[PDB]
């Protein structure tokens, strides 16, 4: 046997999980929110089913000055791997609604801990995923509680709610505005959007 | 004025540093080593000067469990960058000599901190180069104490002495063994070999 760590499609799922317990988990989702001040360090990220961003918080939770270090060194790499870019280390961080601008897929490992009802999400692993991966990944193709088809159809339902909100008038979200609109994602758009039919 | 952050071009720059001070520091080098543990986490790089591997050592001091956690998906991160691959979350990490197979090209920012005439560097940024960039910029192309030129004449000698220990008989490092030798890397190597004339 393993972990058995279990695969989340939806923070919607937490609803239901143990009231007093320490629960491996893993979910797919767009990071949307990075939030660095001194004391805290969140990371917000979003599925999109109906729309909303931030529907997971997880939490880097650091005392000392080291370990404060260490989460600037993690959130550093973290945009360095997605291209977003930061002030300079010799000059607090705050971003949000990451996905107008970038599309930040990734698959995180957190856990579930839980007391009298309330649950806070630890990271544990974060792997970036690269959107010309991603693309690939859905164009073309451990424990027992994750498929190996789960993170595939995350990453499927994730760009159709994308795609819905792109439709949509009343949503900021729109496939042109973000900084890296390839013609290879003009045309993955248009695909996905032909599988209506 | 600023932080003066001290570009170092080499480990024994630190031989005349003060003996009880924090100087804050920046150095290029291929990254070379890395140790996880569960009390220590360790980073190795190397310049290559006339070679010997991890001149430079930086350290992730860790005492918590959330520190150790940090540390973690910090070297998961600098892997997943440079292709690395790691063994599973859910399954000690000990690479060594890991220019044999790749090329990890690093800027680092750390902190000089020495006491009765020992020092230690604390990371607090680092910032991985695509062998892609590094490549241009070398083909192609604050504080008062780091010239725009520095890094840049870094990555030039770095490669240099890459140079000299693949004509090296004695030497395990050939261009050839690199898991990512394209044809790119072969004719960089060739101009740059034709650069002593």
């Amino acid at each position: 046997s393993h972990k058995n760590r279990i695969f989340v499609s939806s923070s919607k799922d937490f609803e239901g999980y143990p009231s007093k317990a320490i629960v491996p988990v893993q979910f797919v989702a767009l990071l949307t929110s990075i939030h660095l001040t001194e004391t805290k360090c969140l990371l917000g990220f979003s599925n999109f089913e109906r729309s909303q961003e931030d529907q997971y918080l997880i939490k880097l939770k650091f005392k000392d000055r080291g370990s404060e270090r260490l989460a600037r060194i993690t959130i550093s790499l973290l945009c360095q791997y997605f291209d977003i870019e930061l002030p300079d280390l010799d000059s607090t961080v705050i971003l949000r609604d990451i996905h107008l601008e970038r599309l930040c897929f990734s698959s995180c490992k957190a856990l579930y801990v839980s007391k009298h009802g309330n649950y806070t999400l630890f990271l544990e692993d974060i792997k970036p995923l690269d959107l010309v991966s991603v693309i690939s990944t859905i164009s073309t193709k451990s424990s027992e509680l994750i498929s190996e088809c789960d993170l595939n159809n995350s990453l499927v339902d994730i760009f159709n709610n994308l795609i819905e909100m792109n439709r949509d008038e009343k949503n900021r979200f729109k496939f042109v505005k973000l900084i890296h609109y390839d013609i290879e994602l003009k045309k993955f758009v248009q695909d996905q959007q032909k599988v209506l039919s």
